[PDB]
């Protein structure tokens, strides 16, 4: 009972100038019962972290150009690319935050706001039933202002909502799916968030993200941190 997040079409080849349409579909309405549909677009560029696109349908975010436009209603939505250039170039993935637990399309691939800082510790490498404490250093916000979301990303195989932590209360919201083998804190006085993740086997293997955000989507993201976990 975990929302669907459909999008289509997998691959969209295209030339500079074109039109590119993306579409995404829920198999449940992304409205919520205060009446706001959470539903973000975020672009993820080769060799980095995603970046946000989209809020809430339709509100682009700072900076992102108004070639750049979400519509949509209830379990349909598209994004259009008006005329695409070079730095489109990339994975779209739409996201929904409308029903715990949170979650992502497949994504598109197609072929802001840089003071906030998010840094993560690096990458973990570890045997099968080993921890790990991964962190994550806020600056250039006020960290207890906002959210922070973590996120899995494994190979081919897209991005997973793990749960948020607000920082100015310690309140947590998890991913059925992970709760009990991930657990968030933070350190207000560092501005630091932490993951531990507990119990390690090889399907844990992933790029993890922190990301700030509000109580329903990330907006910037940080760096990532690989763990392998291998015998």
């Amino acid at each position: 009972s975990d929302v669907v997040m459909t999008q289509t079409p997998l691959s969209l080849p295209v030339s500079l100038g074109d039109q590119a349409s993306i579409s995404c579909r829920s198999s449940q309405s992304l409205v919520h019962s205060n009446g706001n549909t959470y539903l973000y677009w975020y672009l993820q560029k080769p060799g980095q972290s995603p970046k946000p696109l989209i809020y809430r349908v339709s509100n682009r975010f700072s900076g992102v150009p108004d070639r750049f436009s979400g519509s949509g209603s209830g379990t349909d939505f598209t994004l259009k690319i008006s005329r695409v250039e070079a730095e489109d170039l990339g994975v779209y993935f739409c996201f929904q935050g409308t029903h715990v637990p949170y979650t992502f399309g497949g994504g598109t691939r197609l072929e802001g706001g840089s003071q906030i800082q998010l840094q993560q510790s690096g990458p973990e490498l570890v045997r099968p039933g080993a921890s790990v404490k991964i962190s994550c250093k806020a600056s250039g916000y006020t960290f207890t202002d906002y959210y922070i979301h973590w996120v899995k990303q494994r190979p081919g195989e897209g991005l997973e909502w793990i749960g948020w932590i607000y920082p100015g209360s310690g309140n947590t919201k998890y991913n059925e799916k992970f709760k009990g083998k991930a657990t968030l804190t933070v350190d207000t006085s560092s501005s630091t968030a932490y993951m531990q993740l507990s119990s390690l086997t090889s399907e844990d293997s992933a790029v993890y993200f922190c990301a700030r955000g509000g109580k329903f989507a990330m907006d910037y993201w940080g760096q990532g941190t690989s763990v392998t976990v291998s015998s």
